[PDB]
Protein backbone atom coordinates (compact mmCIF):
# COMPACT_ATOMS: atom_id res chain seq x y z
CA UNK A 1 0.00 0.00 0.00
CA UNK A 2 1.39 3.61 -0.84
CA UNK A 3 -0.19 5.80 1.89
CA UNK A 4 -1.27 9.75 0.47
CA UNK A 5 0.32 12.08 3.07
CA UNK A 6 -2.50 13.01 5.13
CA UNK A 7 -3.30 9.75 5.92
CA UNK A 8 -0.64 8.41 6.88
CA UNK A 9 -0.42 11.00 9.14
CA UNK A 10 -3.59 10.32 10.54
CA UNK A 11 -2.83 6.82 10.86
CA UNK A 12 0.54 7.58 12.81
CA UNK A 13 -1.31 10.27 14.89
CA UNK A 14 -3.65 7.33 16.03
CA UNK A 15 -1.20 4.93 16.84
CA UNK A 16 0.98 7.32 19.27
CA UNK A 17 3.94 8.78 17.26
CA UNK A 18 2.84 12.77 17.06
CA UNK A 19 5.69 13.65 20.11
CA UNK A 20 6.44 10.38 21.03
CA UNK A 21 10.10 10.87 22.31
CA UNK A 22 10.84 14.08 21.33
CA UNK A 23 9.85 13.55 17.60
CA UNK A 24 6.53 15.64 16.32
CA UNK A 25 4.42 14.17 14.08
CA UNK A 26 6.05 15.56 10.94
CA UNK A 27 9.08 14.11 11.38
CA UNK A 28 7.80 10.46 11.59
CA UNK A 29 5.52 11.72 8.23
CA UNK A 30 8.63 13.05 6.71
CA UNK A 31 10.58 10.09 7.61
CA UNK A 32 8.35 7.63 5.82
CA UNK A 33 8.25 9.71 2.60
CA UNK A 34 11.69 10.09 2.29
CA UNK A 35 12.56 6.52 3.10
CA UNK A 36 10.12 4.70 1.42
CA UNK A 37 7.49 7.22 -0.64
CA UNK A 38 4.76 6.29 1.95
CA UNK A 39 5.40 2.83 0.23
CA UNK A 40 4.52 -0.54 3.19
CA UNK A 41 5.85 -2.98 0.57
CA UNK A 42 9.47 -0.94 -0.17
CA UNK A 43 12.31 -3.21 0.58
CA UNK A 44 15.92 -1.96 0.12
CA UNK A 45 18.96 -4.54 -0.01
CA UNK A 46 21.72 -2.87 2.08
CA UNK A 47 25.84 -4.22 1.20
CA UNK A 48 25.90 -5.88 4.10
CA UNK A 49 23.36 -8.69 3.59
CA UNK A 50 20.72 -6.83 5.40
CA UNK A 51 17.77 -5.93 4.09
CA UNK A 52 15.52 -2.63 5.02
CA UNK A 53 11.57 -3.10 5.10
CA UNK A 54 8.67 -1.29 4.75
CA UNK A 55 7.68 2.11 5.19
CA UNK A 56 10.17 3.27 7.25
CA UNK A 57 12.65 1.02 5.98
CA UNK A 58 13.65 -1.04 9.19
CA UNK A 59 16.78 -2.80 9.00
CA UNK A 60 17.34 -6.69 9.42
CA UNK A 61 20.09 -6.77 10.85
CA UNK A 62 19.59 -4.94 14.32
CA UNK A 63 15.15 -4.93 14.33
CA UNK A 64 13.25 -7.83 12.53
CA UNK A 65 14.73 -11.40 11.56
CA UNK A 66 14.03 -12.18 7.52
CA UNK A 67 16.45 -15.31 7.98
CA UNK A 68 18.49 -14.02 5.78
CA UNK A 69 20.80 -11.58 7.60
CA UNK A 70 23.86 -12.54 9.54
CA UNK A 71 24.63 -11.19 12.93
CA UNK A 72 20.69 -10.67 13.43
CA UNK A 73 19.39 -9.06 16.97
CA UNK A 74 16.09 -8.96 15.97
CA UNK A 75 15.42 -6.41 19.07
CA UNK A 76 11.78 -5.35 18.24
CA UNK A 77 10.67 -9.30 18.01
CA UNK A 78 9.08 -10.15 14.98
CA UNK A 79 9.88 -11.34 11.34
CA UNK A 80 10.70 -8.89 8.83
CA UNK A 81 7.27 -9.90 6.78
CA UNK A 82 5.33 -7.77 9.46
CA UNK A 83 6.97 -4.63 8.16
CA UNK A 84 5.52 -5.52 4.47
CA UNK A 85 1.72 -5.39 6.05
CA UNK A 86 -0.42 -2.60 4.60
CA UNK A 87 -1.97 -2.02 8.26
CA UNK A 88 1.67 -0.10 10.12
CA UNK A 89 0.38 -1.16 13.36
CA UNK A 90 3.62 -3.23 13.59
CA UNK A 91 6.13 -1.02 11.92
CA UNK A 92 5.29 1.99 14.50
CA UNK A 93 5.71 -0.11 17.43
CA UNK A 94 9.17 -1.12 15.93
CA UNK A 95 9.78 2.40 14.94
CA UNK A 96 9.08 3.87 18.62
CA UNK A 97 11.53 0.91 20.20
CA UNK A 98 14.39 2.95 17.72
CA UNK A 99 13.42 5.51 18.58
CA UNK A 100 14.14 5.26 22.37
CA UNK A 101 18.19 4.39 21.69
CA UNK A 102 20.75 7.36 21.98
CA UNK A 103 20.77 7.68 18.08
CA UNK A 104 16.83 8.77 17.97
CA UNK A 105 15.81 9.43 14.76
CA UNK A 106 19.52 9.14 12.97
CA UNK A 107 18.61 5.51 12.56
CA UNK A 108 16.74 6.40 9.71
CA UNK A 109 19.55 7.54 7.09
CA UNK A 110 16.91 9.63 4.93
CA UNK A 111 15.73 11.35 8.47
CA UNK A 112 18.96 12.20 9.08
CA UNK A 113 20.29 13.52 5.49
CA UNK A 114 16.51 14.59 4.33
CA UNK A 115 14.63 15.55 7.08
CA UNK A 116 16.73 16.95 10.27
CA UNK A 117 17.09 20.79 9.97
CA UNK A 118 13.43 21.21 7.53
CA UNK A 119 10.61 22.85 8.45
CA UNK A 120 9.14 19.04 9.12
CA UNK A 121 5.59 20.73 10.91
CA UNK A 122 4.66 21.39 6.93
CA UNK A 123 4.07 17.54 6.33
CA UNK A 124 0.82 17.65 8.27
CA UNK A 125 -0.37 21.21 7.15
CA UNK A 126 -4.02 20.55 5.55
CA UNK A 127 -4.53 16.97 7.38
CA UNK A 128 -7.29 15.97 8.94
CA UNK A 129 -5.95 13.64 11.84
CL1 LIG B 1 5.40 18.36 13.28
CL1 LIG C 1 4.63 0.65 21.47
MG1 LIG D 1 16.53 4.31 2.82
Amino acid sequence: KVYSRCELAAAMKRLGLDNYRGYSLGNWVCAANYESGFNTQATNRNTDGSTDYGILQINSRWWCDDGKTPRSKNACGIPCSVLLRSDITEAVRCAKRIVSDGNGMNAWVAWRNRCRGTDVSKWIRGCRL
